[PDB]
Order: structure tokens, then C-alpha cells, then sequence
């Protein structure tokens, strides 16, 4: 299949090149696989999710995303326009309060909640994990992120926005977890994308429009917006059988674009998403 017109990030993961604006990808699309979106929540409403969303468990009052970032990201996974992975079921875990913010007990008990509640829900296919979030070390965090990774859930998990080195943030220095790093159009590592040897892959992750709060759509910059391109892009694999979910991420990794990025600096991976889909 062929999108055209596809959002920049869509098509560079279907792209050796940058500069292309087509989405191409295999029509199953990640059909039979989940991705569960650990974050603010999402519009399950919204119509570019055609259904295939829903909110799974809140820690709030409410399930309803009030921020828009959950939203956003959800949109990136698995959105019909703006998604990897346009046929993926979604479930929301709103651990993250509508200013974004969630305390790390709440985090880690959303990551523990994804790892039992994949057993009620219908993934033949597979199932992912996007967390699009990241505070400072904690091994708590670390180690929840880690039995979400064993429970046998891709996770994928956001290099942080500090531009530093990401041994330093919870959860993207869990080793065994996919930790992603930020891309931009021009195919250079995003300003702010932390770095180091714990990063796995970068993804798109400058002006990534996708939907939003209110039935709309925006662009926004962030690791956290590459986070969901992994995602949605380990899900759209393992519908494909090229992988299960333990092996995802160096499944990723090994079909990655490599030496493409520059401002990556010395002893971080050069590698970006890529589907490797051959129409």
C-alpha cells in the first residue's frame, strides 16, 4: 500500500532516503497485534481511529486524555492517516495526568497492568508497549519497564528530551527494552533526543503530526513522538511474522536505515526505523 501525502515520519520509515512523502507499507498493517499506549490516555473517539481504540485503565478520575499527547501518540501507532500501524487494536493506560505528569508508583503500576491485561486481550499477532514518558533514574521504573519487556510485550520506550546522555532517565536506560532515540525531516538526530550507548534506534521525531484532543490533529516534537513510530513499527512487523516481540527491537535495529543520521554523537547507534517494505 501507498500513502501519499503521508505525514514526513511515516514516509521516512518506509524510505533508504530522506526527503520522500509516501507511506509505503504491507496492507496487513499490524492487523492481530496491540499497542498498548502507556501515557495521558486517548480520544478513543477521535475518527482517525476507526474504533480500534480504547481506553483500558486510568489511575485519574478520568480516562478521557485532557492533555492531547496520549492522543497524539495513539495517533502515531495506529491512526488510519497519521499510524504505522493503520489496522493495530490500541489500548490506552492513562498513568499520566492531564499535565502530563504521573507519579513513578503510577508508572510502574500501568507497565505491571500491561503485562497482565495482554492475557484479556486478543493479540494473536503481538503485543507492544509505548511508553511515551521518562523522568529522571529510578530503578523501580527501570525494572518495571524490564517485566513488561519479559512478560513478552515489545516495549518501546522514549530516549528523553534532555539532550544528554539517556543512561540518566528511567525507562530509557533499561537495557532490555527498545530505547528511541529522535530524528528530524533532514535526517539529523533532533536537538533535544538524549543519546548514548543505551539508545536502540531513532525514529521520527521533529514536527510529527498525528491526531489530537478534540477530534484534531497537531504536530509536535519529541523522542516521545519517535517512541510511538518503533511501536507502531514492531507492531506492523510481528503482524508480518518477521519477529516476536522479544526480538523486536534487534529485529529493528538490524533492519534499521544505518549511517543515515548526523549530530549523532560518538558511541550512540546510527540507525533509523525502517520497515523495509519493497512494494
Amino acid at each position: 500500500a501507498a500513502q501519499t501525502n503521508a505525514p514526513w515520519g511515516l514516509a521516512r520509515i518506509s524510505s533508504t532516503s530522506p526527503g520522500t512523502s509516501t507511506y509505503y507499507y504491507d496492507e496487513s498493517a499490524g492487523q492481530g497485534s496491540c499497542v498498548y499506549v502507556i501515557d495521558t490516555g486517548i480520544e478513543a473517539s477521535h475518527p482517525e481511529f476507526e474504533g480500534r481504540a480504547q481506553m483500558v485503565k486510568t489511575y485519574y478520575y478520568s480516562s478521557r486524555d485532557g492533555n492531547g499527547h496520549g492522543t497524539h501518540c495513539a495517533g502515531t501507532v495506529g491512526s488510519r492517516t497519521y499510524g504505522v500501524a493503520k489496522k493495530t487494536q490500541l489500548f490506552g493506560v492513562k498513568v499520566l495526568d492531564d499535565n502530563g505528569s504521573g507519579q513513578y508508583s503510577t508508572i510502574i503500576a500501568g507497565m505491571d497492568f500491561v503485562a497482565s491485561d495482554k492475557n484479556n486481550r486478543n493479540c494473536p499477532k503481538g503485543v507492544v508497549a509505548s511508553l511515551s514518558l521518562g523522568g529522571g533514574y529510578s530503578s523501580s521504573v527501570n525494572s518495571a519497564a524490564a517485566r513488561l519487556q519479559s512478560s513478552g510485550v515489545m516495549v518501546a520506550v522514549a530516549a528523553g528530551n534532555n539532550n544528554a546522555d539517556a543512561r540518566n532517565y528511567s525507562p530509557a536506560s533499561e537495557p532490555s527494552v527498545c530505547t528511541v532515540g529522535a530524528s528530524d525531516r533532514y535526517d539529523r538526530r533532533s536537538s533535544f533526543s538524549n543519546y548514548g550507548s543505551v539508545l536502540d534506534i531513532f525514529g521520527p521525531g521533529t514536527s510529527i503530526l498525528s491526531t489530537w484532543i478534540g477530534g484534531s490533529t497537531r504536530s509536535i516534537s519529541g523522542t516521545s513522538m519517535a517512541t510511538p513510530h518503533v511501536a507502531g513499527l514492531a507492531a506492523y512487523l510481528m503482524t508480518l511474522g518477521k519477529t516476536t516481540a522479544a526480538s523486536a527491537c534487534r529485529y529493528i535495529a538490524d533492519t534499521a536505515n544505518k549511517g543515515d543520521l548526523s549530530n549523532i554523537p560518538f558511541g550512540t547507534v546510527n540507525l533509523l526505523a525502517y520497515n523495509n517494505y519493497q512494494a
